[PDB]
């Protein structure tokens, strides 16, 4: 599923990401845009053999199990494929655990480089939330 900007914003808010750990909704929509282009089926292979999954490109090195990242962790107690669902519940819940580990949203490289410092509010502008 490829979300609309506002549709994703609505779904994320509904799951309580708006100002979660002090990150306003626009941050999350911004991160989703540059990580996955709002596409829940997005996958990307990393150099170390791990793989990023879903709309927030969550990495199998620590956060999910994909059966081919040896010696990794599954801190979100999920199969990585669950992060590819059209329902973003799993990705959101896992994101909440990631953003809580002490490094905030800097865990998403796309957010740090493309969202951090900018007017993230622009990403939910025009949306009925
Ligand atoms: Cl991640």
């Amino acid at each position: 599923k490829v979300f609309g900007r506002c549709e994703l914003a609505a779904a994320m808010k509904r799951h309580g990401l708006d100002n979660y750990r002090g990150y306003s909704l626009g941050n999350w929509v911004c991160a989703a845009k540059f990580e996955s282009n709002f596409n829940t089926q997005a996958t990307n292979r990393n150099t170390d053999g791990s793989t990023d999954y879903g709309i927030l490109q969550i990495n199998s090195r620590w956060w999910c199990n994909d059966g081919r990242t040896p010696g990794s962790r599954n801190l979100c107690n999920i199969p990585c494929s669950a992060l590819l669902s059209s329902d973003i519940t799993a990705s959101v819940n896992c994101a909440k655990k990631i953003v809580s580990d002490g490094n905030g949203m800097n865990a998403w490289v796309a957010w740090r480089n493309r969202c951090k410092g900018t007017d993230v509010q622009a990403w939910i502008r025009g949306c009925r939330l």
